[PDB]
């Protein structure tokens, strides 16, 4: 029925359980669907911050998603633009003023759902004293008294900093919170269940958290340093995660539910680099590769086993969501772990790609 | 039947009338199809040029289109080619023997085409005292007296002043007036019944007019400073807009009508500019993009939600008018307003293009 | 036998003659019973929208209602009040989870019903190009987005809205749409003939329409700004109107048709108001007086002539109904008229409460 | 587009014009389509029932389609056996006791839609002389005071009596009159325009009669000798006609109105009659051909140029309405005339026929 390998199933399961097995992270959990439908997924492991107990690690154990948080921004974005509220060739500065001075003037909407503004990584706190980095007016005052990395069109960097603007962006034109506008217009309006950007206190024992760090985060009913969350800092579910990307499989609809245009998905998954641009991550080069409005078209093709054309999102923590259209076929997991590792991370998409038959 | 989430008709409508509401334009309308089928067409606000009394904006209120003249005159030049009477390689100075001269001597009907001969923009009349600029031959020397601003084939750099000399072109080896010609084999050709290069007496009260300007050229009946109307210069209506956009789509003709056969409609839609090429408009940089013969082929992909492939033609005034082979599916618009303001103009595209479900 | 001076019946005829001579009105019509059996009625002339000839107006002339229909609205509230499937005391957000937000989510489908929810007299469209409201999930999503201008069981604020929101209650809870409902368990159930949502085009023609606006309606097939017609949007005539009224001053009944339990109109009937709240229609404030579920207590008693515990509904347009279970009494008119007059609609109570005897 | 050769439809317009032209009838209509779409239809000459001016005979006019009737009345029953209400093996006497009799006792409700009950031509009037045929107790008991003219399912002998009877059936388990409920949930459900049981006085002078009698009937509230209209007395218009063909057509439905399921009308169009039985009308033997529910599957193949599966019914005036589904084809005529004629009623059936292209 789904036309896979089940001794693929067992592959990953054995893969996910021996890193579990050896301390290299604690828990594990993967959810895969080929036409829409759910064949396999598995919870592996437990969890505990470090002071309470372990605890399972569930199919519906709820966990943040980090950067993940900036494709609902990326739909929010691009639900504003089938609207008319936004165009993705506006500068900044039209809809946010004090962008109108040399250098920030040249950033257009566009460039900060891809990574193109010339913003740096993240915007540095240690020189915010006396600024209070969670009023939108003194964040983003502090923001454009920074130099920028690059100009505009110069490289792909990927930025913290390009969508929290967007966040405000999207409070500025529809007059309510970023939080408001995603919780209303794409998690409700999707069906996800298990999906907040600040949990319900009836919930908080049963997230996820693997450090005394994402404790605190967890209780924290705000951003430390940040007007919204649009950057970061939602928690979801395997399932919500997966319905976000079959919305995306499908050119925006899930079954009776629509959130896109299929005209506005195929531009979100065009690549939108010009040919030809350096990449970076955290201050070093990266492969180039294509990248959407807001969504990763990269890792697929040369050596890996996703078709060209995979879509994708990483977020730290670490998760992730990968779609194959010409495989019909989803993949989305998480692997809660203190650093990056790519046996962890990555490798396993080799090991599920592997299993797709005919 | 048209594949289409309505609810993007109401946001569309919204966005119109919302401008106007907040005094940014006059007036606007639109009509949009599906396999050749109009589904959805609407027309908002009123007009006046100042001084007379408001009247209501019709679908079939006519209007000037601007550039968007420059495609009946590219459609007129591949006709003629059609017929064997022109190349595109053909050197300009082959017709025109005041283009043998260096620099000039380079250009091809092609160039003049595809914005590519090097020209600029426009040219500067303020020198021209004492030139009867209507007259082609006064003209074309005053043309030749002016400075190239780029070789061929080194720039695309959209200019006015290629396709006045189009029309000369199409005067030249066809014996009649560049407007004859254009009203009797496009024209009439294809029953367009609201187009004119001078409307008639008769009906110049509908005619959507905003400025006194627009009420002053209404009232001439040749263009000041061009010896055509091939630039520019033409009035028309959404159906015959819509018309000829369909006539493109259906690669060259309309139901019965024919104006073009289908291999030179599919060469028209190829983009023919060299790659690599620098874009400009107007002074400024601009976004590389195809570009046919005569037809442009950008908007559409990167970014935007038409799909590429999508041809188009804009006009100021504003109009436009955008047809998507991949849908079956075309937009043609009237925004009448002072300057260009991408709200109105452009970003209306995206609320179209969002609608469009699968077939 | 009907016990009714008939001089009063030509003082009536000619109170309505006289204003139809003057140019006050096209057209005028009534219909009045002892004891359940009509007596007297009467219509008087000619009707036109402006475009073709006049038309006689006749007994059995069809005409809108206008928010008469709050009242077929509300017998369908209580009707699924008897079955199990509706509360009074249900708060909105339980049926329809948008309005779980401040303010919104204060409002029970009692508040609705007896126009004590806060909602101002109409939506607030302005903010509404744009958005298509007939769609229902539209309607709701913007509605809750425009401000509420009272907190409940603050005032008697008449709103158009409140029984639109009841009309989408009634489908969410019988999976039917809200007209459908309505015409199987109200119209046909009561054995009302020529009462309609939609004129079918076989009697469009006779119709009662005075104006072009109102030719421009009745050709619609769909309410133009609301996702229902459980506000306004009925056509009917005298005898349906004066069915409806009969039903309720019998209890529920209409000889061998039952469409209330006797217990249940003796709760419609009864103020349901909290003492002391101030009144308002459209803006200006009214005398108070009692209110039932979704039936008015309003005018009876102190200097008017119809008895105490007489209930009534007006309607723009206008038409009444007005029913008097102490005298057996029922009386219900068309006065079509382009603005409020209450020598039209509301004088001729007098002249037909003064020829009631013993 | 619709591929039809229209030199038939030039064919058609000399041939109904010259029976015009000779005097043979007064005046005819016709309308027919192809999948739906209505490519030719014209109106000829004018009519008089010897009385005023003539008046010209329009594609809208009204007009009367006598045993037309008949299938608006099986539509209703078969409505109600799609509602459980009735069941066609139902032995008449079941709903109506006073067929509970030798005899009587044995027919049931599939007898009565396929003329096949045994029952004579008509009631015979002269010895109806002191009994209310008005009413309809005492028709049936006059009914069944007369005897059988054969047993049940000896002969196909078409019947008048039999379609009033399936009519107070239909009054009897919907509490309503026959003409209520057909007019509510088949005429006005339809969308119909200009099809009435009583045409309204208005309309009255527009309507096509040819003789005194006509004109008698079309002032008469009633049926003269019958409780109901439902084997004759609809007043219908061409495009009705054709709307009612194509709901058979496309199996139930009128575009976004649907009048009966697909299986329902289904079955209403299979051959019903037992093989081998004998065929009479009027008294006169008439040849074998299949019937359906209410609806005649002769003329087709054979001789004829519809092909086998047409269905079809005539009705005294005359008038009909053919549909070949193996064509997509539908033609609906009126041809008023004082008596049958084949040329002018069946004949032109031949011409339309021919022009039927691939």
């Amino acid at each position: 029925n789904p036309a896979f390998d089940m001794k693929q199933i067992n592959a990953l399961n054995g893969h996910y359980q021996t890193m579990i097995d050896n301390g290299d992270l604690q828990c594990a959990s993967y959810m895969m669907s080929r036409g829409g439908e759910v064949f396999a997924a598995e919870s592996l492991g437990e969890f505990t911050g470090g002071q309470k107990e372990k605890q399972t690690f569930q199919l519906d154990t709820i966990r943040e998603i980090g950067s993940l948080t900036k494709v609902f921004t990326a739909v929010a974005v691009m639900q504003l633009v089938e609207k008319g509220l936004l165009d993705l060739k506006m500068p900044v500065k039209l809809i946010l003023p004090a962008f109108d001075k040399p250098g920030f003037g040249e950033i257009k909407i566009l460039h900060l759902l891809t990574h193109t503004a010339g913003l740096s990584f993240e915007l540095d706190i240690q020189k915010a004293e006396g600024i209070d980095l969670t009023n939108e007016e003194e964040w983003i005052n502090y923001l454009v008294s920074t130099p920028l990395e690059y100009g505009v069109d110069e490289a792909w960097n990927y930025s913290r900093t390009g969508f929290v603007i967007l966040g405000i962006i999207i409070s500025k034109v529809t007059g309510v919170s970023y939080e408001q506008y995603v919780t209303k217009h794409i998690i409700e309006a999707l069906g996800l269940e298990r999906t907040y950007f600040y949990v319900p206190d009836t919930l908080k024992e049963e997230v996820c958290v693997i450090s005394e760090h994402e404790c605190v985060q967890l209780e924290k009913s705000h951003h430390p340093y940040f007007p919204n969350k649009a950057t970061s800092g939602l928690y979801s579910s395997l399932r919500d995660i997966w319905k976000l990307a079959e919305m995306f499989r499908n050119k925006g609809r899930l079954k009776d539910k629509k959130l896109l245009g299929r005209k506005t998905v195929e531009a979100m998954l065009r690549n939108q680099i010009k040919p030809g641009l350096p990449f970076y991550f955290f201050g070093a080069p990266r492969e180039e590769g294509g990248f959407g409005l807001g969504i990763n078209l990269w890792p697929a093709g040369d050596h890996y086993f996703m078709t060209e054309g995979t879509f994708s999102h990483l977020g730290m923590g670490w998760c992730g969501m990968f779609s194959d259209p010409a495989e019909d076929f989803t993949y989305v997991f998480f692997t809660p772990i203190s650093e990056f590792h790519p046996h962890a991370v990555l490798t396993p998409l080799n090991i599920v790609w592997a299993g797709i038959e005919l």
